[PDB]
């Protein structure tokens, strides 16, 4: 019995694994995204393990993935690509929102260029299902940046083009528990820089996310 994997963005093959706590995704285009899998592995060991979630192995063409959602009750998964697109422009400015659990509710269309009060709308959107309790969900806003912020500081000293690549933001509806990891490698090139580019849009979701912890409405 294939199981296929409820998705929030993008075009590849995800089931889960026939095993607890793993998606297998196809490599459809390439095997890129293991050669820098395994070369972030070697470089920057330290990266992988504080914002990449878990290669376990591949299988022919599958990559054996940690399940970022699997200890969550009731998970609400958010997908931003940071990384340079192939060929449009970023539909936020810095960053583009592919989508967001509910997000059909509220009329969310991922080709729809947004202005900067669309864009938060967007994010608040994400959030409503965290309830009323404004103090669980700042906590959650807040676990966020001070991971973002780390992310941030670390990628100044990261030689990687990061294109491509998006921050699945998860938290429980009961806002007990909440993260942000850094997934889809298979655009990620060797540059002698860092990438200010995505730099550019993390600082930017920080920037987002701390007016919404601050405002008191
Ligand atoms: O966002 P770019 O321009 O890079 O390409 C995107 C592409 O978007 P498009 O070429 O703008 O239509 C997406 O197609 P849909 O939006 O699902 O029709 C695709 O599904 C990947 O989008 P996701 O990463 O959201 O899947 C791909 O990205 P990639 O993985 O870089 O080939
Ligand atoms: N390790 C993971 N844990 C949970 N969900 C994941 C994981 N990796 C990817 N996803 C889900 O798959 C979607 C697309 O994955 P991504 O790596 O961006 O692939 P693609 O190259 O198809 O865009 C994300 O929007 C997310 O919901
Ligand atoms: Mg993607």
């Amino acid at each position: 019995s294939i199981r296929i994997f409820p998705r929030i963005a993008g075009r590849s093959y995800i089931i889960y694994g026939q095993t607890s706590g793993i998606i297998c995704k196809r490599m459809e285009k390439s095997d890129n995204e293991f050669v820098i899998y395994n070369y972030i592995s070697e470089h920057y060991d330290k990266f992988l393990k504080k914002y990449v979630p878990k290669l376990y192995g591949k299988n022919n063409d599958m990559l054996l993935l940690e399940d970022l959602t699997y200890n969550y009750n009731n998970p609400n998964v958010m997908d931003v690509k940071i990384g340079a697109r192939k060929r449009k422009s970023h539909t936020s400015g810095f960053f583009s929102i592919r989508g967001y659990t509910n997000s059909h509710d509220y009329k969310f269309d991922p080709d729809e260029y947004l202005t900067s009060e669309s864009t938060i709308n967007h994010i608040k959107n994400f959030m409503e299902a965290g309830g009323e309790n404004r103090d669980k969900t700042k906590q959650v806003l807040l676990k966020w940046i001070m991971k973002l912020s780390e992310l941030a500081n670390d990628l100044f000293e990261i030689n990687l083009k990061f294109d491509g690549v998006s921050l699945i933001f998860i938290y429980d509806d009961d806002c007990s528990k909440c993260d942000v990891n850094v997934v889809d490698f298979s655009r990620v090139k060797l540059i002698d820089t860092n990438d200010q580019m995505t730099i550019s849009a993390v600082t930017n979701l920080i920037k987002i996310l701390s007016e919404l912890a601050d405002n008191p409405l």
